[PDB]
């Protein structure tokens, strides 16, 4: 039985010995491998994986960075075979935008997890402290709005961290990304959505990055959110709002409930919709250089469709985490072991549509659902993903270029007014910006021009 060796972003459960044993008695019987994952934490997932990509280092799953970039790179292994065989039950569940958000030149390079393929950006409030201080959410629709109750909890509870982001933060609007949103290039779905645009250019953007700016002066967003390794647990007092994504998989704000073991509640702040990033928030990839592709795809599949598997991980040991309840089909509830990081998180390890449903999710949480994926509309940029083949060396001048002053713009860090001029002249400086632009510009009008009848 060889070691199938996966990676995970995010911290390790402290129980994750015991986690991967439960798993791999179904694993090995069904497949004859065991797997083994290694978690690479949040904040600096991406240049860890970039180093083992661009080494060319043996491993056999990941959980993807910088897919549409790296796919182009020949870092992944081409699923199309492997679909037809070892992942063709986990393919069938996949609906079309999955296919259209990652398919490059033509060929899938990833196992995305089928959940939330559209999903809007949220402020999750913390209910212990809404209600302990009596804080009026009703007024929050935009980083803008949020203003007043920061203000508030800043003055009634020092401790709290007002609005909790880390290092990784990149403000949320309603953009399409063809590459990725470690890039600036976006399709703006409020402005002209035939123009690729740069972000740190749009008006209301560029006002969020001045919000954001504000927030870290009055204390709003810790003093070291560009450097710290420090995470905000959701089940503690430390934070009071934060930004997450939310849809139909989640069943409102259950689920956040759920895993904060308190009253969660949300405020949109960006459109539900399906788009580049909602279809691509998950992506398992095979290396290229694997030893063991096929068993590799047989264990995705397994994780996404075997649900004895599935919930054994995002659960967590049956009996101490959690119990079915008798006589309701498909429905659990969560006891005392499943209090804290005792299990995996559903969006980034298998299809939530085989997960079982908690018992603080209601009937109306199940309609309401229902009806936001049956009316899920598509951007308009769903599926352009940019070619790089002519801008391979400009796009890891930008992407260089980016990784160096992003963190400090992105966080509030840096008065944007005096940085985003100064990224802007970097960027431009060897003209690789301006090629990029051009090229993006140029795919995306013959995107547009080819899905007109003639
Ligand atoms: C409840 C649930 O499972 N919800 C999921 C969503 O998580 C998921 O959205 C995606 O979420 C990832 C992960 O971010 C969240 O989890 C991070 C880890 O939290 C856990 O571990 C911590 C210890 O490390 C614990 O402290 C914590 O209790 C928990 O155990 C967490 O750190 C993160 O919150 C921080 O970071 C976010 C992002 O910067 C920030 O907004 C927060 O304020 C906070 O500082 C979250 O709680 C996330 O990485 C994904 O982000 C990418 O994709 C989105 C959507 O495109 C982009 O906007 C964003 O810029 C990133 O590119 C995404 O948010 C959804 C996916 O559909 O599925 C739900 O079911």
């Amino acid at each position: 039985k060889p070691v199938i060796k996966m990676y995970q972003i995010g911290d390790k459960p402290d129980n994750l010995d015991e986690l991967l044993a439960n798993a791999n008695k179904i694993i090995e019987e069904k497949v004859g491998a065991k797997l083994d994952i290694q978690y690479l934490g949040w904040g600096d997932y991406g240049k860890k994986m970039s180093v083992i990509t661009s080494s060319g280092e043996n491993y056999d799953i990941a959980f993807a960075d910088n897919y549409i970039v790296n796919a182009q790179k020949g870092a992944y292994a081409d699923l199309t075979e492997l679909y037809k065989k070892e992942g063709k039950d986990l393919y069938k569940a996949l609906d079309p935008a999955y296919i259209k958000g990652n398919t490059v030149n033509g060929k899938i390079y990833a196992v995305p997890v089928a959940a939330n393929v559209a999903s809007s950006q949220n402020f999750a409030f913390n209910g212990t402290l809404l209600a302990k201080y009596g804080i009026d959410i009703s007024g929050v629709t935009s980083y803008e709005t949020l203003e007043p109750v920061l203000k508030q909890i800043k003055e009634k509870a020092p401790d709290v961290v007002p609005f909790a982001i880390g290092k990784v933060f990149i403000p949320s609007d309603n953009f399409d990304y063809p590459v990725a949103n470690g890039l600036p290039f976006v399709i703006d779905l409020e402005g002209d959505t035939t123009k690729v645009v740069n972000r740190y250019e749009v008006p209301r953007f560029k006002e969020h990055l001045k919000t954001l700016h504000k927030f870290y002066e009055a204390g709003y967003i810790p003093k070291d959110v560009a450097t710290s390794d420090t995470s905000f647990d959701l089940q503690q007092d430390t934070w009071f709002v934060r930004e997450e994504t939310v849809g139909p998989a989640d069943y409102g704000n259950s689920l956040l409930s759920r895993v904060a073991n308190k009253d969660i509640q949300i405020k949109p702040i960006t459109n539900f919709i399906k788009k580049n990033q909602t279809t691509q928030v998950a992506n398992f990839v095979i290396s290229n250089n694997s030893k063991n592709k096929e068993k590799s795809m047989e264990i995705l599949n397994l994780l996404n469709t075997n649900p004895e598997l599935l919930n054994g991980l995002v659960y967590g040991p049956e009996g101490k985490n959690w119990e079915k309840i008798e006589g309701k089909e498909n429905r659990v509830r969560v006891l005392d072991g499943y209090k804290g990081n005792t299990h995996m998180g559903g969006w980034n390890t298998g299809n939530n549509w085989i997960l079982y449903i908690n018992e603080n999710v209601t009937d109306q949480q199940i309609e309401n659902s229902k009806k936001e994926l049956a009316e899920a509309k598509e951007s308009p940029a769903l599926g352009f993903i940019f070619n790089t083949d002519n801008v391979k060396s400009e796009i890891s001048a930008i992407a260089n270029t980016m990784q160096q002053f992003d963190t400090a713009i992105n966080t509030g860090t840096v008065d944007p007014d005096k940085a985003i001029p100064e990224l802007m002249e970097k960027l431009k400086s060897e003209g690789a910006y301006e090629k990029v632009l051009n090229e993006m510009q140029k795919q995306y009008d013959e995107f547009l021009k080819n899905k007109k009848l003639e």
